[PDB]
């Protein structure tokens, strides 16, 4: 069943947004705060955040309480705002690696690189998803196909190509797409009282969620991840940097982490929507989408089928299109970082535009496949923070407040963090945990899954062995132990 009003919906309101940008770039009280706190939203907020949401909100396991990530990255721009913001400014940093190229030197930063790029690529995989799942469902073709040719258009976009206050214009088709939604979904008769599945259980477990004793250590150990894990990624340092001032970047913070929290509440309503909804009633038809494996891609069902055909039409084709244009920034980010930091200094700008052209090309790709054997958007956008967690926070927490750091305690809380990362046991790669925590407990799949916090464990390991590794090297060079003929990086000579 092709779906051609879909297509012309999505490509008119596509081609209005490039039109008002180019209005805009013809353009050119002091609302310039306003627009870059806009502007620094429209980074975080997209397809995959909304979806995430959603996902999270409407799995019967899970719920709001265990929907963490928005909360967690409005928590991680307000904690940016406080603490990161003005060391980055205070030394005039271009990029993100830069402090570990200055001071690790340009190979252990090469090694640093591979975390930020996997979590880019799994950022890039979650938006892939669910744009893609977008499209399939505005005009009801197949996941896969509908995949592949949003990740080419979005490929080939960025390959070739005005263009200005584009993000504010998406921010605000996004915000007013989903909030003329929800009315009408609300007011559909196969959902529920909202209030009243939040603590009752009519269709599926209540979308608040609960917490068990046992799993307040888990529950943290996540949370931490996403709070602390949010922080060191190249785009948000980026604008952190191209501010004025380092107040101007704090302000731009708070506001980016207020609009945050304020476009997390209708993907919530979504969620709970989802939750709520009998889908014999509808169209859709039983069964379910968490029966369908189809969960991770509720926000585009619940606008379609609980919304009627003319608010769908537009407030789905406006997000559509809004997502469309907002999913490249990610490969942009990344490839820029790749073509800077690794391949000009670590390993002609003709070069550079063809090397830039290759990897956005790489990149799509990797990140469409990935996306294409995932089953989820949420598991995809924890997962993304989850190297970065381990890994890039304790090597920033280092480079910014400790002196005295060293090449040497780099490598090594590099390597106990990905031992104890990785001994602790991934279920979604099916590795077995090498090292078992106690509270252990065996899942449907027969894969032991770890209880206790290991993955704020590992973290917290990965910085004592920094600074311990560091400091103890310092003290063996200077009390003559080791020779300076020895040394491998070079750290304490230097
Ligand atoms: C809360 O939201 C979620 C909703 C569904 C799923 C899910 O596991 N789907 C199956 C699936 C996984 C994959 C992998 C290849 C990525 N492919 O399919 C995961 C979610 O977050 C988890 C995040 C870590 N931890 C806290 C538990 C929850």
């Amino acid at each position: 069943a092709f779906h051609v009003e879909g297509l012309i919906a999505i490509i008119v309101f596509y081609l209005l947004i490039l039109l008002v940008g180019i209005w805009a770039a013809w353009r050119t009280r002091d609302i310039g705060l306003l627009v870059g706190g806009f502007t620094m939203t429209a980074t975080w907020v997209g397809g995959g955040y909304i979806n995430g949401t959603a996902e999270a909100v409407y799995v019967p396991g899970y719920g709001l309480a265990w929907a963490q990530a928005p909360i967690g990255y409005s928590l991680s721009l307000i904690l940016g705002g406080l603490f990161f913001a003005k060391p980055m400014r205070s030394k005039g940093y271009v990029t993100m690696l830069d402090p570990f190229q200055q001071i690790y030197g340009k190979r252990m930063g090469g090694l640093l690189f591979i975390p930020a790029l996997m979590g880019e690529m799994f950022w890039a995989a979650a938006i892939f998803s669910a744009l893609g799942a977008t499209i399939s469902v505005i005009i009801d073709v197949d996941m896969h196909i509908s995949v592949i040719i949003s990740a080419l258009i979005a490929t080939l976009y960025t390959l070739v190509g005005s263009v200005a206050y584009t993000d504010v214009v998406q921010l605000f088709c996004i915000f007013v797409g989903l909030w003329i939604s929800v009315p009408f979904a609300l007011s559909h008769p196969a959902v529920a009282d909202i209030g009243f599945t939040a603590v009752h259980a009519k269709y599926q477990k209540p979308w608040l969620g609960t917490v068990d004793s046992s799993e307040v250590y888990s529950w943290l150990d996540s949370f931490l991840l996403l709070m602390l894990g949010g922080i060191p990624w190249q785009a948000y340092f980026q604008r952190v940097l191209s501010s004025s001032s380092a107040t101007y970047a704090q302000v731009l913070s708070f506001l980016a982490a207020f609009g945050c929290l304020v476009m997390a509440i209708p993907a919530i309503l979504i969620g709970a929507i989802g939750a709520s909804t009998d889908w014999n009633q509808t169209a859709y038809g039983l069964p379910d989408p968490k029966t369908t494996e189809e969960a991770d891609m509720i926000l585009p069902i619940v606008l379609q089928y609980l919304c009627p055909v003319y608010i769908s039409f537009f407030g789905l084709g406006a997000v559509s299109a809004a997502v469309m244009s907002s999913a490249d920034s990610s490969i942009l980010s990344a490839s820029s970082m790749f073509a800077r930091n690794i391949y000009q200094l670590s390993f002609s700008d003709k070069e550079i535009v063809w090397v830039m052209r290759i990897t956005v090309f790489v990149f799509g790709a990797s990140a469409t496949a990935m996306a294409l054997l995932t089953k989820t958007v949420y598991g995809l956008w924890y997962l993304s923070s989850d190297l970065v967690y381990i890994v890039i926070f304790p090597q920033l927490l280092c480079v910014l407040f400790v002196k005295g750091t060293n090449t040497y305690g780099a490598v090594a809380g590099y390597v106990s963090g990905l031992f104890l990362r990785i001994t602790g046991g991934e279920p979604y790669l099916y590795l077995q945990p090498l090292i078992f925590y106690p509270g252990y407990y065996p899942d449907d799949n027969g894969i032991y899954n770890q209880k206790f916090p290991f993955k704020t464990l590992a973290m917290v390991t990965s910085f004592l062995t920094n600074i311990c590794i560091s400091y103890l090297a310092k003290y063996l060079f200077e009390s003559g132990t080791l020779p300076p003929k020895l040394d491998v990086f070079d750290a304490v000579v230097a």
